């Protein structure tokens, strides 16, 4: 068994997690009984897709069950075109400047064949979160800030939307350098055009890698473009939880953060296993604090090693095992082999449970499983800067709960309150008694806290003051009476 | 399957290259340009007539490019913004067709937001019937009217 892997120079955590992940399923106990996976190592300059094509090439002139690759778009392109020549199956693991949202690579590629690339992560669906988070704020003016990294063919169907819900935008370029461009904006805007983006910033979204947005934050501090007086969103993938803390530590007003989530064992702890199948602690506990320090792209490609782990053991129990092809390209003996597209069957047939929860692949061959999760921030006094889950998001239920419940309540359904009251017709009478305790009560007073605990839904335990007085002061500091019942707190 | 005709050319021999191809190949042309060293023209073009879009794709800073883009940088956005700055606007809508690639509004953008004017963008449908009478499936009255 062998596989094509193909890194960029800055890409080296995708190499050392797929060292990592052939070291655990090396030792797995049911999955490639009999085999070992491998892979012949290499680089590339990712900006080069010559060199990664002719890699690629090099790799099934060795012969492989699949090639896998983590690239920019043009390259990831180039080897997609050279499966659709080869009919190799190659497993895409995108990724982005910096982090920047995810926008696909969305290239145009020719549909006079089936796509023998997957991506392994999902398509763009951030765009209906953010949808329905505008929907819940009804923001009528708010604007859109994208970095010079990410396609706005993400944002593309959010502003489709957001037009066909009749509600106005603004957006602009982030440059590279934000303290360049925001000193450029004080120094060369119109006094009320500075005015109008400042008023603009106080109803904003961010779409930009996190070192750009807390860039962006924190010089938006430091100038106090806005502060307080702002409601923000800010929306990725890549947002643990120590990204999550920064955020809210940089961030102002009352910001929403929202990030993905995954079908897996809610608790942390049970994550590391699946029966007898067994993951590293370096790797399935993101409670370890240098597991926070992983990134996304580590655990897609675990999840694509396990994925053609299994699939491989599937071809074997198919018993459709044969030996490998060898292929070349750019040359007159170039044709694609039937074993890659049947590999390819078993794949997107195929499927895993792994940390990013079970791994399968959709008509188009894009992952289908996108969840989000929503944070917040709810400041209050036991908090200071608190911090809530406001809710998920995900298309088959769209939000889950609200982000505008304000805050916690008092409310009172099911609680029961202790009361008293003294007599005055009509304002307050009494009708049963039971063992020299009353029992049921009217008037017009009683009347209102009749109506008022059927709307609040609270019981009373009214009682008769025991001295039936309207309360008046004794002079060692005792209250008598109506008013004495609740000075002894012995009423509420 | 360009670069590897690109490739049999430079096997007849060739003293350039010329292309009249789309980015999602002129980029990997672009890329054995950049190994080969052969010059490559490109030349753009585009579908269903959908305006153009320079394509930005990620290509190497280390070595010299070969590239000579015949068809122009894009200068579309200030040709837009000229128009929407005379008329005194300050609210619109883009609409784009199914097909744009939709980065040529990004500078256009850049400068309104400097002054600051009110967008909205919107896809039309392959079926513009069906897109309004989704409208009507997701508007209300004061929605079409803001509309």
């Amino acid at each position: 068994i062998h596989i094509g892997a193909i890194f960029d120079e800055s890409a080296k955590k995708d190499d050392e997690v797929f060292r990592t992940a052939v070291g655990d399923l090396n030792q797995n106990e049911e999955i490639l009984q009999t085999e070992k996976i491998t892979f012949s190592v290499t680089f590339v300059d990712g900006n080069n897709p010559f060199q990664a094509v002719q890699e690629a090439c090099e790799l099934m002139n060795q012969g492989i069950l699949a090639l896998v690759s983590s690239i920019g778009c043009t390259s990831a392109g180039s080897l997609q075109s050279l499966a659709d020549a080869m009919h190799i199956p190659h497993l895409f693991i995108q990724r982005s400047t910096a982090g920047t949202p995810r926008s696909g690579c969305g290239l145009t590629r020719s549909n006079r064949n089936d796509d023998y690339t997957l991506s392994v992560r999902p398509p763009v669906y951030l765009h209906d979160v953010i949808l329905r988070v505008v929907t819940e704020y009804a923001w009528q003016k708010f604007i859109i800030f994208y970095d010079s990294e990410y396609d706005i063919r993400g944002i593309q169907e959010f502003l489709d939307k957001v037009s066909q819900q009749g509600m106005d935008v603004a957006l602009q370029k982030v440059e590279n350098n934000i303290n360049k461009m925001i000193t450029t904006l004080f120094d060369t805007m119109r006094i009320e055009e500075l005015n109008r983006y400042r008023d603009t910033l106080r109803r904003a979204i961010l779409v930009m890698n996190p070192a750009t947005a807390k860039s962006f934050i924190t010089e938006v501090v430091e100038t106090n473009l806005v502060a307080f007086d702002c409601h923000w969103i800010i929306i990725n993938e890549e947002i643990n939880d120590v990204d999550v803390q920064e955020l809210v530590r940089r961030s102002i007003g009352r910001l929403t953060i929202i990030r993905q989530t995954f079908p897996v064992p809610q608790n942390i702890s049970q994550r590391c296993f699946r029966g007898n199948h067994r993951i590293s602690s370096t790797l399935c506990d993101p409670k370890d604090p240098f597991a926070q320090n992983m990134e996304i792209s580590n655990l897609y490609i675990y999840d694509t090693v396990l994925l053609l782990a299994n699939a491989f053991h599937k071809k074997l129990e198919d018993r459709k095992w044969h030996s490998m092809a060898s292929l070349s390209c750019i040359r007159k003996n170039s044709k694609p082999w039937q074993g890659g597209r049947s590999m390819l069957e078993t794949i997107k047939k195929g499927g895993v449970s792994g940390l990013t929860g079970e791994l399968e692949f959709g008509e188009n061959g894009g992952n289908p499983n996108v969840h989000f999760e929503i944070l917040g921030t709810n400041y209050g006094e036991e908090l200071g800067r608190g911090v809530r889950k406001l809710g998920c998001w995900n298309p088959v239920t769209g939000l889950n709960g609200s982000l505008t419940d304000k805050k916690l309540e008092n409310n009172m359904r099911g609680v029961v309150l202790r009361v008293v009251t003294v007599l005055e017709e009509p304002f307050v009478m009494v009708s049963e008694n039971v063992l020299g305790k009353p029992k049921k009560y009217q008037g017009f007073s009683i009347d209102v806290l009749d109506a008022l605990s059927n709307y609040l839904g609270f019981n009373y335990e009214i009682y008769v003051a025991p001295d039936h007085k309207y309360g008046s002061p004794q002079e060692d500091g005792t209250w008598n009476g109506l008013v004495g019942e609740l000075v002894f707190k012995r009423a509420d």
